[PDB]
């Protein structure tokens, strides 16, 4: 039930199990299989010795099954179900816990490393996932999850779809591309406005018959991240999502989102960045929680990329996030807008109370009202994105929004590999 | 007096400074000068001009003058004065701006960047100190994205600027600052010592280590339930004559970090302090300790890590202990353990254990190393010997000698 061979076998391609030591009862089992066809290695703890709990043999096996997967450049899945380290060992085990993890790190950005959890997992079963690149987590056992599966069968299933998302990249198709075209402008709500959930506008731009699977979707909902495949090819979306605190970045946004940049460009994979976005959330709360420091670490995530990363304008973009939301600043390959988007410092009402402050101030309290609002219109004659933003080349094409799926396409497959 | 010819001046060593560009109305100045002898680039944020509000003419001295020390390989400082983009210049202040960012995000880890913030840093600016290495703070400096203003507007909340922004608040809640100055002055002269830091690293001298040992033991309480400081004990064993340049006291206390000499040599040290939470791992004390190796590591400077916790205290700090975890197992410069009180379960493993590829672990005789305490565990150094995770018990009263032989032996 909890048996390790039983777990790896509905893990791996039917006939491809073949196991890398002799069964024992150290509490771990490692096999070698297919998944899909891509030489996969995978470990078990193995939940019917002692809750699966971690001991000096058992971690032996994971540290031999990663020098495998490192050697042989396959993807590695570890699959959980574990209580602690066992205690009787001592200090033996701890050690023999942190030479798993020391593996992990030697592997890390190096070969895709999948945790599928299955059971309750604590210690080195809780820090062991932490390591990996994604956590599949099954009912029966922040941003520290970044997928939940229905239920065990589900999680082997998403566990397997991952490894082709990293490891069956595959290749951008100009026809797939072109033939998914939609006007995805029509998910927009009619009033510019309104909040709306831009999920519908993700799965619009990827392909129709492919899973998006979002990570950490309860974590930061203002951000939304993940992967999928566009044309065939995988790619990480990163769209922010109006729906929550307005679609502002905030701390635990801004950390997400550099998370998974880092992620994608580690293995290689582009980036499409849909934008729509009004600024960093104020508050005490993010200043005093260190958010300079944190959307620092998105400046950084997009600035050190070198995979190719294309931002598709929306809405708005505005301020210190529209710099940190993948702008040209940071090396964009490609960025997109649609006919009604704006690239501004901020909205231009809020824009001219600032510029004329004190003319404002001065006419009569009932003129106030007409004024302020003339003078927003002409604001946005002068500026009002994305105009201004063409004239200096940090949004480069301004697009039918029915073209939007193929434009990307051909900006991601015309980019070099590594930047 | 916010001139900027007058406080880079003051930073730089007197006499030394060379323009980079004519004096304008940009916004910016910047130059090249020493700090000690150390050929070191600055800009200064000119905040007698609109604040120091930054536009396209200045940001694109404050990247030339990224690009010089880039190619140059020295220091880079920026010395902050700035209320954010020139609003008036649109998208492209905002475009310029960014372009600031990518200049110290190619630098990163590359020439040792350090702020010292001396007025304000907000809007756009408050992010240009946080991608540098090291951020010094004067009394009169605040940094921070939004403004009360705003703050107020939007949210309700009313909290002054010092209060938001200022040096107290972000060297205590938010870890954003990592060094408070007593005044503008003493900000540019640590600023100095910490260029020397970096760029005047020194060398181990095993005469000069030795000549300092003490019996660092005895400054531990009777007790070994008693909480007690952990900084004089990092103290003792840094050269005595020199400053311990603690970085972000006041945020995540169980975890002290900062820059000293050993023999004269540049050390990061990393000590639990049971002082605060026992001495406890948590989300932000690994958040703190990671940050600090990686940084460290980036610039060749060595570590002592001084060890003596019980544990750690789940999202965070599953996070971030992974942090601490892959910090140290990355790390490639020289790192050596002491263990001189305890270290138990997760936590010994973090804190630069053998199976993260410590250089060397040493403990003090009466040392444990265990899963968890004796008595949770019912419901010992020669062991750990035994089982190769110490390498070796040493008396206490070498401490720091043994300390610096096994970091000067280390292939670097």
């Amino acid at each position: 039930p909890r048996d390790p061979l039983l777990r790896l076998s509905n893990f791996f391609d039917d006939g491809s199990v073949e196991l890398l030591h002799e069964r024992d009862r150290s509490g771990v089992l490692a096999a070698a299989g297919t998944v899909n066809g891509v030489r996969t290695i995978a470990f078990c703890t193995d939940g019917t010795v002692m809750g699966g709990a971690m001991g000096v043999e058992g971690c032996t096996h994971i540290v031999n099954a990663y020098d495998t997967a490192i050697e042989d450049q396959s993807p590695i899945v570890g699959i959980w179900h574990s209580g602690g380290a066992r205690l009787a060992e001592g200090v033996r085990a701890l050690h023999a816990v942190g030479q798993v993890f020391e593996a992990m790190i030697r592997a890390s950005g190096y070969i895709p490393q999948i945790s599928v959890v299955v059971g309750f997992a604590a210690g080195g079963a809780a820090y062991g996932p932490a390591l990996t690149d994604v956590v599949v987590m099954a009912p029966e056992s922040s941003g520290v999850c970044h997928i939940v599966a229905d239920d065990e069968l589900d999680a082997y299933d998403r566990g397997r779809r991952l490894v082709g998302l990293f490891c069956q990249q595959g290749h951008f198709d100009r026809s797939k591309a072109e033939a998914g075209d939609t006007d995805i402008h029509a998910l927009l709500p009619e009033s510019s406005r309104r909040a709306y959930d831009v999920r519908p506008i993700v799965t619009a731009i990827l392909d129709a018959d492919t899973p998006f699977d979002e990570f950490q979707a309860n974590w930061a909902p203002s951000m939304v991240v993940g992967l999928g495949r566009l044309s065939g090819r995988t790619v990480g979306v990163l769209a922010n999502n109006p729906l929550r605190l307005g679609g502002c970045l905030n701390s635990e946004s801004a950390e997400k989102a550099a998370r998974f940049v880092r992620l994608c460009d580690a293995f290689g994979i582009p980036l499409v960045v849909v934008v729509d976005v009004p600024g960093y959330l104020p508050g005490v709360d993010q200043e005093w929680g260190g958010v300079v420091r944190r959307g620092a670490k998105l400046l950084h995530a997009f600035g050190e990329c070198t995979v190719p990363r294309v931002t598709l304008v929306t809405r708005k973009t505005y301020g210190g996030a529209y710099i940190a939301m993948n702008s040209r600043s940071l090396n964009a390959t490609k960025v997109f807008a649609w006919p009604d988007a704006e690239v501004a410092v901020m909205g231009a009402k809020a824009a001219v109370g600032i510029l004329h402050k004190k003319k404002l101030a001065a006419a009569p309290e009932h003129e106030r009202e007409a004024l302020h609002d003339q003078l927003a219109a002409e604001h946005e004659r002068i500026a009002g994105g994305v105009d201004s933003a063409l004239d200096i080349g940090v949004v480069d094409e301004k697009i039918d929004p029915a073209h939007t799926r193929s434009k990307l396409t051909e900006a991601l497959a015309q980019a070099p590999a590594r930047r």
